[PDB]
């Protein structure tokens, strides 16, 4: 048998690993041990790991709370623990690089909510977190990306709680975050996911509402273009690109009951962007029920795997 690439599907209630080309479902994880608010991301070499949530730690009365760290194991379905992350900090992003994982900007969980445009680096070798080149900006609700031992800012709100059309890239090679082009829509808690070398956002939160708009960036040139607008203005939509396929999953959308009120709602559906006629398409109602849910592409031994 060969590994399969699987949509992974993780929250408090455990993790489904979703083929959405079979529309086969599996239990990857019976485990509640991810919290409900929290981040993730997959390694190049398939490494998944979370951060969030919160917890008195051991050992720190200036500091008392931290941040839970996981790393998922592939031989048990269980959450390894890690050396947690020494900040309470919340509307993070993850990324990677080098031997490196990264936990950038985001807000104080307590008084006053600080913005913050702290970076935390978790040293791979040597088992240890520690500050690392602070980013140009103070960013919370922000998305990052790795890719090619970069890691990106894009969006999220500043320092004057508003929403961002800003683009930042960190090179640990060189010490370095620059400025890269910006987006044409401001816009925190949406989208984003590197496809076919380029980068591609969706949705998102913006100073009054929500957005519906997509938009396409190219590595190569430093230029935006506009890209095929998902159906449904929404927030926490994510964006996963699975062996060659773009992929647009749950957020909070806008319910219009019978009676004609306005109720936001939480969807764990999916779709997938049909690349022929430029377009999107339904694939899924609800993958499975979950609250507060990320979602990542993962290699996995379906043989090992529950049917669902």
């Amino acid at each position: 048998m060969f590994l399969q690439d699987l949509i992974f599907m993780i929250s408090e209630e455990g993790a489904v690993a979703y083929d959405p080309a079979a529309n086969e479902c599996y239990c990857a994880s019976l485990s509640s041990q991810v919290p409900k608010n929290h981040v993730s991301l997959v390694t190049k070499e398939n490494q998944v790991f979370v951060a969030g949530g919160l917890f008195y730690n051991e050992d720190n009365k200036e500091d008392p709370m931290s941040a839970y760290f996981l790393q998922f194991d592939h031989l048990d379905s269980e959450w390894l623990g890690m050396p947690p992350l020494p900040s309470p900090r919340c509307l993070f992003g993850l990324g990677e690089a080098l031997n490196s994982i990264y936990v950038v900007g985001g807000r104080e969980i307590k008084d006053g909510e600080r913005c913050l445009d702290s970076v935390m680096c978790y040293d791979r070798l040597s088992f240890k977190w520690g500050e690392s080149d602070p980013l140009p900006y103070v960013v919370y609700g922000h998305t990052v990306l790795s890719h090619m031992d970069l890691v990106y800012v894009i969006g999220g709100k500043g320092s004057d709680r508003k929403c961002l059309n800003k683009m930042c890239v960190y090179d640990p090679k060189k010490f370095e975050w620059k400025e890269l082009a910006p987006m044409q829509t401001a816009r925190s808690l949406f989208g984003a996911t590197v496809h076919d070398g380029r980068i591609i956002v969706a949705a998102g939160v913006t100073d009054t509402g929500l957005t519906s708009s997509a938009e396409v960036y190219s590595i190569t040139d430093n230029k935006w273009a506009p890209f095929e607008a998902f159906p449904q203005e929404r927030s926490s939509l994510s964006l996963v690109s699975l062996v060659g396929t773009l992929y647009a999953i749950g957020g909070f959308a806008t319910l219009e009951t019978e009676s004609g009120e306005l109720v936001p709602t939480e969807l764990n559906d999916i779709w997938r962007y049909n690349e022929e006629e430029k377009k999107w398409e339904g694939v899924l109602r609800e993958i499975a029920y979950a609250a507060g849910a990320t979602f990542l592409p993962v290699r996995l031994n379906v043989l090992r795997l529950t049917k669902m």
